[PDB]
Parts: structure tokens; sequence; C-alpha cells
């Protein structure tokens, strides 16, 4: 049998660079004869041998006739679909893995866990699946909107770790961690600290005991719930981000927010979910941020670095990296994976970039990759060329 | 060389859930760029390492111009289709396995096993392929449109059994079941019981030693025939299932019909193949089927439970567990079939929903998925969000 | 390393029957979203575990702009293509292996072989390809249209045998074989016998030491030519076949041929490749063939057998087994093929179905297969369903 | 683990004949169904058991809406794209690597490397994948467009050289190589001799010392450099090929250049990258060349072949061995690759013919493949068969 996977040293590297664009709107012209999928949510898992590229369609197409109502977040048509990294989410080339309005994907080295929620909102429903087969379900807690990460679950000796969470936008929304084995439900796992509102985690290995996570907190702050699980104690606990480089959006200017690292500030309604992955070297670790350009809007995105120091409590400033997408592009969801190189693991951001042009017609995306490579500053920006008219 | 395939435990629930739905009429807009393929009747079968989705196709597309005929049962351009499950069945994602217009099809653990019955009404002929070779045939026995199940066929160490019947459709059509191996008929098996009219029986495994059908009567009752196969002595015997709660479509009120078990009741002419699949327990035995919400039409589907017990005997109505198809959409064909997890069996529930709207355009389905999985009770329904005028 | 193949003992079966149809043009109409290419000469050829269909393409695909000049035979953008048997062989699903406007292929149980004839009419090219290899070329000797079989080449331990033809189509063309072994000639063959005409040979095992071909004679009879090629020896000789039931089209009525077998006839200018398979027993040899139902013209196919004997010497009409094909539709080029089934194999004839609709418009073809399976009396034939003005 | 690759002596033959041809705009009318990729700079390079057909698309396809720029040679949405050898390149069937202007492919025997550029024109980035996994990156040096080969890298034992190169196009441009093991480079290799200006070099193993380069020289001659890399020592030179016939696109008369071997002659300004492949004989040596008919346009192939000698110094005029592409026909870049057949290389010259209408239409190209087999002449010519008007 194939060994389980295992988080181990990141690959040499010093700075991040362009690596691939995923534009399938590029093919969507009434003129042509592709059939893109409309989707929303992209997110990618690798294995070991390979790279998949997920995301929730709308089970329409462009060109089409089923736009209305593609802007719409949750309904009975989402599904959860996936194409090896580097081919172009079409009608023929995806797979449907499930009926979902939320969800995520994770191998654990044997095989792929895919996590997909669905469900009336008073009373939806994570369904898992593994591999071809659907192995078990989780109910509502808080009864209103049960929903999870829209990004990789995370795997170690054959145990993945999950974040769900329940209740409402505007309001307390206490998340809890699914640690599965095998799709099934091995144990539940409810955290500590600061729990009022954590939602579309995005998480990662630090190291073999711990998995920290960057959030969203949707009405409470325009800080980064930050999450902190000790895989081998099976407890979390969340406490904000103390830097004076708010990651939400929207958010105040940097630094404005005054108090201990625990002021929230004011509520600044909403929030995005964000890029955040880890770079292990035996000694130090370096994470990695993404945040739009924009305080306000979801325009373009910047990279940030930091080495160690304790996120709950350092307040200084990131170091900018970079421009990832410059501000007269769409700079919206982002997230992090890592690429399983030969004797190392790469650290990969992945960028949503929504083609919205309004509730009366399609809304989609695209999706841009960087990864750390080599050494340097990072050289370029994406686009998407896609002219939303054709 | 890979072991035979046996029927296992079921994997630990107690409820159904919906999985997905496989829609490919949303990508057959005139505007699109897409081929669905035309079909009907659609079923599943899974070997260990994946399931393929099965159909009939007309040998045409939407759009298209080959709607003329789409409606009618039996021609000479008819196909037996596949794709692997969660792909959407195009022109070009399917395989044409063989000319029929009646098929069945069924994996013994090492290779496929494909059935397609073709040739003139009064004389038609069942083929049998083993991988990519034709190896049997039968023929006609009552000389009256020779027809199979229209779901999987059910292996068990190597031993195919199949259902094939052979009369009217408003009279006698006694059936009998193959027994295959390795693509050629090792037996023909002659069933005792009530045999006037048997056919499309959905068949599994309710033991090591038993193969169970819930199968349809179209002209003398609307209560329907059910199959106890033993697969050690290789004998068949039918009788009438006497639950108050009437399987097929169109039928009268529940309990409607007066008399021991074994009375018919009003002819009813007409049925529905019905979905049944087994839960298999150390101890206990449980037995899902669905049937249409409208006694007189082909719209919604209801799931229905019953543990234990003898169908042939116990008048007691069936529990209800769920909608999983409302009265406003298409509840036609329903199938059962069960996914090989790691070291048990998934049990579930197949649903054709066509799309009718006349002789004079096209006449497709598609196809939604509900399994066996977690517990609590059956949070949603499925639509297939397809405007037949694009 | 994976062993040779060599000719084993047929399958059990008595009859041919219906098995399947791929008729591409079905979804080539204007309204359509399809891309059929635009082939002729099709053929089958399978290897241990799996069964191509290949033809040589004009590089052109319905609807399209390249219809003129698909009616002609030899040009610089002909391409020997193939898909797996099943597939619709469209621009994408399609493999193209080389330019020609002749091939041939074949497996001999470790790599496939591809055939491709191409260079201008004085002085043409065989050239040989080993899986992804271009291996050997032959040269023309008669400087008149060198060319091959248009069906699959015959190997056994590693060596196969491959039938070329230069010369005049109306005059001298006298055939060589060639032995080739791991994509290079390691013999070439001169025939003894009739030798004056051969060409378009369907060749095949009629045991471990002959390879038996039924062949066309383009401008002296209406008789084919027939090889019995020793593979022990590498000796060939070809003398006509003495049959009342003359095999090739045009032909004057059966046994209108008067004088010993050797006798021509009247020259009945022209001819079409025939269908012709081996069905080895223990015991007995049979020998199926088909031709067109029409004398004249290239209209429908029918089916004949004719067990041992000798056809150098036989006169006996061969027996009717069966309409394949009505004279209401296109009945083509044929030809034979073996399916390889786990202890034995499967005869089969393919037949191609053209769509001929004058000089002004597409030209391509379908192409329908027929094999031995189980017993009794052929039951269906096989139309393409295709309306050239769609 | 699979063994290293390592050059082998070529298979038998003395002649190239045409092999295959990739039209993909023979399916890109307005009237079609197909989508081919706008594409540039096609190569091919192959591993041991498969054949790739890269090239650098403008993220568009035809039919389309976004022709405006496709003739522009660096943006930022041109990606490396590849297809397995005999796939037209479709929107669907293509992979995308990564983003890059200007790129490389080879395999090790294990693995792909795939090399691509892009950055801004001031500061380029050479970025390597190897397998799925981003691992190493470098940097302009001459601060003028960093860019690379157009041609397959080439390993032995694990090590890959590539030709990389930075400077005016106008000017000096400086080339360096660089030595990569497992997608990270493990050494710098700064060349010796005339070092002026080269660029686009297509190189080859002339044995398992020496890896031999034939490359473009933009400003200074119509000469084309040679280099000489000693794959022992890590050392290469560089010296002008001595040959009357000049193998650059714009070229004066042959032997107009006067003067020792040394002269460049007038600036003659521009270049092409030139086709020039190895036939490695257990004594001799073959070098295969091609050239476009034309001395000042891009139209017509020649092929050429020199065996032995030394390029730096013999002046005598290379053998004229055949015309693969007519002057009518479009003669862009041209390549060598070779494929491995099972214990002979093959070696083989691509031929980009770019469809050119202007700066106002879509802009692409076919590539048509020519290797060495068997005897004789070399017999046909290649067209591409497409109307740019359709
Ligand atoms: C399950 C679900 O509905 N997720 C949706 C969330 C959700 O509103 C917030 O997490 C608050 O709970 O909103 C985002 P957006 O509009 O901010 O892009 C789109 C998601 O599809
Ligand atoms: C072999 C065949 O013709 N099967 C057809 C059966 C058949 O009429 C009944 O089983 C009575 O024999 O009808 C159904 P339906 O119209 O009820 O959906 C469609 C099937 O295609
Ligand atoms: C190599 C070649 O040209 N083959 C062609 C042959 C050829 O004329 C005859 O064999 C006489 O040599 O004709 C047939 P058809 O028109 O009879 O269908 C079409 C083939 O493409
Ligand atoms: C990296 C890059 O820009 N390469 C381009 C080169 C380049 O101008 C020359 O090598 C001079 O440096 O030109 C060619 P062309 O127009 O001659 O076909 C097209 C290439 O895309
Ligand atoms: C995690 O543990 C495994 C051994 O159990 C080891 O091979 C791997 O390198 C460890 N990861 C890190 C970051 O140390
Ligand atoms: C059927 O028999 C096999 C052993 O022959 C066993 O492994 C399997 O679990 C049995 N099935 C059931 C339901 O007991
Ligand atoms: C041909 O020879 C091989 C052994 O060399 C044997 O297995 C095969 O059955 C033979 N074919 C026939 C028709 O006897
Ligand atoms: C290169 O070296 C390997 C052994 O290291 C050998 O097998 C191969 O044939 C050599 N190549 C040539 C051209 O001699
Ligand atoms: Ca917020
Ligand atoms: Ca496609
Ligand atoms: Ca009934
Ligand atoms: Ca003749
Ligand atoms: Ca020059």
């Amino acid at each position: 049998e194939p060994e389980w996977t295992y988080p181990r040293l990141s690959c040499q590297g010093s700075t991040f660079q362009k690596a691939l664009l995923i534009s399938p709107h590029r093919f969507g012209e009434i003129k042509g004869n592709s059939a893109p999928l409309i989707i929303r949510e992209p997110f990618v898992a690798c294995g070991p041998k390979e790279c998949r590229h997920f995301a929730l369609t709308h089970y329409a197409a462009q060109p089409g006739g089923y736009y209305n109502g593609t802007r719409k977040d949750r309904n009975k048509l989402r599904h959860l679909v996936s194409v090896k990294l580097g081919k172009i989410p079409t009608v023929e080339n995806s797979i449907f893995h499930m009926a979902a309005w939320s969800g995520s994907a994770c191998h654990d080295g044997r095989e792929w866990t895919y996590i997909g929620v669905d469900g009336p909102d008073n009373d939806a429903l994570v369904k898992i699946k593994y591999g071809e087969a659907y192995t078990d379900t989780y109910h509502s807690y808080a009864h209103n909107i049960l929903r999870t990460q829209e990004s990789a679950c995370n795997c170690i000796g054959g145990d993945c770790y999950l974040m769900i969470t329940d209740g409402s936008a505007s309001g307390i929304s206490k998340c809890r961690f699914l640690k599965i084995r095998e799709g099934r439900i091995i144990k539940e796992i409810l955290p500590t600290g600061r729990v009022e509102h954590t939602e579309e985690c995005t998480c990662g290995f630090a190291s073999n005991k711990t998995i920290e996570c960057a959030c969203r907190d949707n009405s409470y702050t325009a800080k980064r719930p930050f999450v902190k699980l000790n895989v081998e104690t099976d407890t979390a606990e969340i406490r904000l981000m103390c830097t004076k480089t708010y990651l939400d959006t929207p958010r105040p200017d940097d630094g404005s927010i005054a108090g201990p690292c625990e002021s929230n500030g004011d509520k600044w309604l909403g929030g995005i979910k964000g890029g955040f992955v880890h770079q292990r070297m035996a000694s130090k670790i370096g994470r990695w941020y993404s945040r739009t350009m924009s305080k306000t809007n979801r325009m373009g995105m910047e990279l940030y670095v930091r080495y160690d120091g304790d996120p709950w409590t350092d307040s200084d400033a990131l170091t900018l990296s970079g421009v990832m997408v410059s501000i007269e592009e769409p700079g919206w969801y982002s997230f992090g994976f890592e690429i399983k190189d030969k004797k190392c693991d790469v650290p990969c951001i992945g960028i949503e970039m929504v083609h919205d042009g309004g509730k009366d017609t399609w809304h989609s995306a695209a999706t841009a990759i960087y990864c750390l490579m080599g050494s340097g500053q990072l050289l370029w920006d994406t686009v998407t060329g896609v002219d939303m008219a054709l």
C-alpha cells in the first residue's frame, strides 16, 4: 500500500513568482466553439503525483442560457467539480463529484477525500466521499447555513483535518474541526479562545504537530482569526492576528485599530477568504499571506511574508513581497496549497479572479497561481484577458 | 488475477442523502457548444474501483436534427453507451458498447459484462459481450419482444445473474434468469410461483445465497412481483409483494386492494421500473424502495424503507423516508446499485428524470443519485434545471 | 515482456449477429456542436486488450469548409487515424499516426505496427512505424501507384505479413508480401500462380502455417484472387476462387462464367475490397465472406459461409447466411478482423457505408460490425440513420 | 526507478521522408465546431515511451474574439502548452504547463522538465518545473529580454543542458548554458569563442561527450553560430559555420561571403531558428540541416546533409537532400528532435508553417515532421491545406 502523506520541509526558495493562469472564459465567446463551466470558489489540492483544480459550478456553461442565478450562492444545482491542474475546466473535461454549494478536498497519500455541503439553509449537511464511495455526513449545529473551507483539507498519517462552521453571517458562527480518517469522522473538535466568528479558514501545516489557519470573521473585525490546532492532542485555540497589516476586506488604514491585539475595532461588516501558506525551514518558519490592494473593494492582490514570531501577539506590519494582481484587475478569494516535489514541498498561493458584470449576465472566475521559486523579488502580475461582452 | 467479487455487509448508515445529479441537457442549448447524447433508461453499475453510468441512446445529440423518433422505444439505431460516473455523457465522452434497445451490465471483479438486446420484435436477441469480445447470445422464447432489466446484473464468485423476459406487454410475459460466467450462459433458470407477468426487475443481493428483485407487472396488478433466487440451488420463486404501499405506477389508494397478499386487484394497465436496494447488517436486512409521488403520473419520487420481515407476506405499509423528487419534477424509472467502499458496500438509488415535451421535440433524461449516508432524515430533493425551449 | 501473439481456435458459435454501428455523421448537422472527421477505407485491428478503429481521413470535419476534394483518393493531406473501437472518430478523439493515402495496421502482442503509403503516384512509398518510431520504408517497383491492404496486417510470433501492390488499375498489378518484425522489413515475398492483378487483399490466419487472403482484381475478372501464404517457408501462391458465387462488384449472374476455375470471364472492369474471415475449429475450417446485394452497385451486403474444401477448386455456390445491409443502404468496402477473447478468437466482418452525395458535397463513411456469436440465423440489418442534407 | 536516458546510435537509414502533419486550423472554420489554439514556436521532445508536441499559445482559439495581439511576441497571456504527438492541440486536449513567452522542455528518462521564461523585458525570468513542481528560476543578466531555445533541451544521465541568452536583438546577446538536474540549476556555463550574438540554438548530442547546436545570430551575419559543449568538462566554445551554404534567413547568395571562416560578411539583420539533428553511426556522424528556399523570405524549406568534417572549418557546400516545403508554402522555424526506438534513436526535423495574414487577423501555425527512414531520396513535400478566410 502507498505510505501516508506527512508535511515535509519546503523546497529551497526565497520568493514567489508567477506560475500559471487558468482563464477558461478566454474560450467562451459567442463566436467560439468551447464550453467553459460557470464557477466560483476555486481551490487546488495536490496528491503525491498530481494536483487537482476544484470549484463549485452552477451546472451551466458560457455561451449558454442559464446565466440567471449564477450570482446566487446556494441552490440545488451547484456541484463540486475538478480537472487535473493545467486543463481548462470545460463541460467535458470536468468530473462532477457531488452536489454541494460549499466544498473542500484533500488527498491522504492513498486516496481523495471530497467534502461537500448542501441541504436547506436551516439544516444543511456536510457530506463526505472517499474515492468513489459516499462514507459519512455531519449535521448543522447552529441551524444557520452550515458550511466549510473553500480550500484544501489537511492530512497527516491518514488523518485529515477540516474546518466547518455554522451561524449567522452577521453574528456568532462558532467553528469546529472534524478529524476524518478514510472518509469517516473519528473526532469532533471544539476550539477555545476568541470564538464568536470564524469561517472560511485557509489551513496548513506549520509542522507535524501544528496546523495553522488564517480565517474570516464576517461581522466583528477586519483582523483575521488565526487558529492553532495541535494534532497531537486534538485541541484548538483561536486568537486574532495582531499585525498592523489587516488582512481582511473591507478594512481600515493599517494600524488604525487602537488597543491590544484582542481589540476588534469597528465592525467593518463583511470579509473575504484569504491566502495563507507555510514555508518550513529546519530553524525558521515563513508565513506567506495575500490581501486585496483596495481596502474596500475586491481588486488587486498583494503578497506579504513574515518569518517566525507569533501571529497572536506580534503587532509588527507584514513585509510586502509583491503585487500579484494590479488594482485594475479583480482580486477575490485566495488560498494556499503545496505541491509535492521529490523530496520537499512547494508552497503556492492561488487567486480567484471573478468576472463580475452584474446580476444580468454570467458570473464566473479565472484562477491565477503563484509559487515559491528561486530567489530575488516577485517579477510579474496576472491579468485575465477576458472581455465580458464577447 | 484479481479476486472475484462477493456482496459484503453494507456500510454504516441509517439514511439516504442527495449525492449527485447528471443533467447533460443543461448544456444542450441551441446557443451552447456542447453535444449531450439523447438517452433513456439509464442505470449505474460499479466495479471495485469505478462506477459506470450506462444508458440506451438514440444515436443523436442536442442540439441536433434527429429528434423525430427519439420517443420511439425500439429501432436499429439504439445503442448501449456509458461514461465513468461523474462525466457528462456527451458524443465524445461516451463509449458505444453495442447495438441494443434494452440493456444491462455488471462487473465480476475482473471484467465487465455488457448485455444488449436487439433484433426484430418477433425474434429479438440477447447478446453478451465480455470486455471487448462478443461471447454469447440468447433467443426469444415467446416471440414477443424479448427484453431485459434496464439495471445492473448481479455477480458472485464469477457467476452473474440476469433477468430476461418475453411476452405481451398486456398479457403473459414469463421471465427466466440466466446464469452467466465469463460471457457465456452456463445455466437457464425457470422460476416458480406467480409467473404470469414479470419484467424490468431490479435485483440485488440480500445475502451470499439469495438474490432478490422488485419487478414490474405491466398488465395484471399495481403490486410488484418479487423474486427470491437461491444462488446455491439455482432455483427461483416469485410471489407478489404484500405491502399496503403499492409500488407500481399507476396504482390505487394505499391498502385499497382487498383480499389476501396474492390478490391482484384491478388491472391498472401499465407500470414503471422501480428502485430497490439492500442494506445488509449482521443481524438485520433493510429493504429500500422508491415510487412516484403521483399514483397516476410519472412525477415525484419518494423513498421508503422496511427492515426484515417477508415481502411476500407482510401487509404492513412501508415507512416513508423522504421525498427525493417533488411532484413538479419528473419521476420516471428508478434503480438500485451499490458502491464498493474499502471494506463495505454502499447502497444507492438512481432516478431517471425524463424531459418529455411531446412527440415533436427531443426526449431525454437526467439521472439523480441518492445513497445511504450518515444518520438523520433525508434533507434535500433534486431538480433538473432544464428549460426544454432553449 | 508480453508474449507474442499467435492465432488460436475461434470461439464457439455458428452464426454472425449485428454487434455495433459507428455512425459519426449522426452528429455532423450544421445545427450540432460536433466535429466528426471525413474518412473512407476504415478497418479494425485488435491487440490482446483493445481494438482500434483505423481510417484514412481527408483532414477535414463536418460541418466544415474543406469538402472540395474529399472524393479525391490521393493527395498531400490524407492521414491514417484511429480511435479505440467504440469511440466516435472526432477531431479531438482521433490520434493522427502518419501521412498516408493507403494504410494498414496490426499488433504483434507487444506493440502496434502502422503502415501508410504516400508520395507521388509514379514513385509512392510504403512507410512503417512501430509504436512511436518511424522504422522502415519500401519503394515502388512498378512505378504506378504503390499501395496496400486497407485492412489489418497479420502477425505470428512477432512476424507480421503485409500485402502491397503496384501497377495499373486497368492492367497488371503484381503483388508482393512483406515479412516485417519490430518495424523493419526482414523479407520480401514474390508470389506464384495467377499473378496479373491482385490488390486490396483481406488476409487472415487459416492456421499457424497458412495465411489466406481474398483480394480484388480490378481489371480481368469478377472472380476474386485467393492467396495461400505458407508462413513456414515464406512462399505464396495465388489462384482464382472457383465458386459460382462471384464475390467482386461489378459481377455477372452467379455461375454465368463458363469454363474451368481459372477462366476469367468478361473483364467487368472495377472491383471492391471484400470481407473475409476465418472460423477455426479443431477439425473444420469455416470461411466467411461478404458481397454487395447489387451485382452492379455498391448497395447492400450479404454474408456467406463455406466449410472446408479448397477455394481454388470448389465450384459450388457459397451458402447465404444473411443480409447485413439492405439494398437501400450503401455497401462499400468490407473487411474481416478477430477479437481476442480470454481463450479463443472471435471472427468479425466490418462494413464501410459511404455517404455519397456527389462531388459537390462531403464524402464520408459509417462502419458497421458483425461478429460470430451464438447459434441460429442472422437476425438484423444495419442502417446509418444519416440525412446528408443536415 | 527507470534508468536515466543517454543518446544511442541512430537507427539505420540514409534518407528523411514525410512523416506527419499537425494542421489544427483545418478545423477552425467559422462553420466548424472545433477549438484549435492559437500558437507559434512549436517544438517536439520525446521521452522513452511518448513524444509531446509543445508550443507557446496566445491563450486564444479560432474561431474566437482575441485575435488582436496574436502577432505580438511577449505579453502576460502566453503559456507553454502541449499535447501528445498526434493529437490536435485544441483548447481541451492541451495541458497548460506555465506562463511563458519563450520555452523549452525535455525528459531525462524519469520525468519532464519544463522551461518557460516570462517577466518584464528588462528583467525577465527563466522558470523551471520538474513534473508537477516548480523547482528553480534564473535571472536576466543583460537586462534585455532574457530568453531561451524554442526547442528541446538535452539530457544525459539525469543532467539536462539548456541554452539561454540575453541581450539586444540588434547587438550583443551573449549566451550561457545551464546544467540542470531534477529541476534545479547545478551549474552555469559561460562559452568561449565568437560570442557576440547567439540565440535560439537547436542542440543535440553528437556523442556522449559532446552536445552541438546550430544557432541564430540576429545582427551580425547570415552564417549560423555553432556550439560545441563538452559534457565531460562543462566547457563550451562557439565559432561560426564555415559552409558556403549559409543557413540563416535573410542571407546572400551561397559562397558570396568572402574571407576566412570567421568573416561575418554583411549584417543581413534578422534571422530564423534553424533545424539541426544528428545521425550517429559507429564510425561516421551525419549532420542534417534545414533552411528556407527563399534567401529573403520565410517560404519553403530545404533539407541538407553533411557527413563528418568540422563545421567550424569546412567551407564546402552542404549536400541538398530535398524540398520538404515548396516556396508557395510558409517555411518558418525548424527544429530537430529524436524519437526513441527499441534499441536506436530516430532523428527528425520539425517545421513551423505559420499562417500569416497580417496584424488584423489571427496568426498561428501548422507543424510538419520529417524523419530519417529507409533509403533512397526524399519523395514528398508538405502543404497546410488552410484557407485563412474560412
Ligand atoms: C456558504 C456560502 O453561502 N458562502 C458564501 C459566503 C458567505 O456569505 C459568507 O461566508 C458569510 O457566511 O459569501 C461569499 P461572498 O459573497 O462574500 O463572495 C460567497 C460564498 O458562496
Ligand atoms: C423493451 C421495451 O420496449 N421497453 C419499453 C417498455 C415496455 O413497453 C414495457 O416493459 C412493456 O413490455 O416501456 C417503457 P415505458 O414507455 O413504460 O417508459 C419503455 C421501454 O423502452
Ligand atoms: C490507393 C488508391 O488509390 N486506392 C483507391 C482504389 C484504387 O483505384 C483501386 O484499387 C485500383 O488500383 O479505388 C478505390 P474505389 O474508388 O474503387 O472506391 C478507392 C481507393 O482509395
Ligand atoms: C523572446 C522573443 O521575443 N522571441 C521572438 C524573436 C526575437 O525577436 C529574436 O530572437 C531577436 O531577439 O523573434 C521571433 P521572429 O519575429 O523573428 O519570428 C519571434 C520570437 O517570439
Ligand atoms: C513529519 O514526520 C515524518 C516521519 O514520521 C518525517 O519524515 C517528516 O519529515 C516530518 N515533517 C517535518 C516538517 O519535520
Ligand atoms: C460472502 O462470502 C465471502 C467469502 O466467500 C465473504 O468474504 C463475504 O463477507 C460474504 N458476504 C456476506 C454478506 O456475508
Ligand atoms: C499456434 O501455436 C501456438 C504455440 O506455438 C498455440 O498455442 C496455438 O493454439 C496455435 N494455433 C492453432 C490454431 O492451433
Ligand atoms: C552512451 O553511454 C551509454 C553507457 O553509459 C551507452 O549505453 C550508449 O550507447 C552511449 N552512446 C553512444 C552514442 O555511444
Ligand atoms: Ca471582516
Ligand atoms: Ca471535446
Ligand atoms: Ca402494473
Ligand atoms: Ca473485378
Ligand atoms: Ca542573421
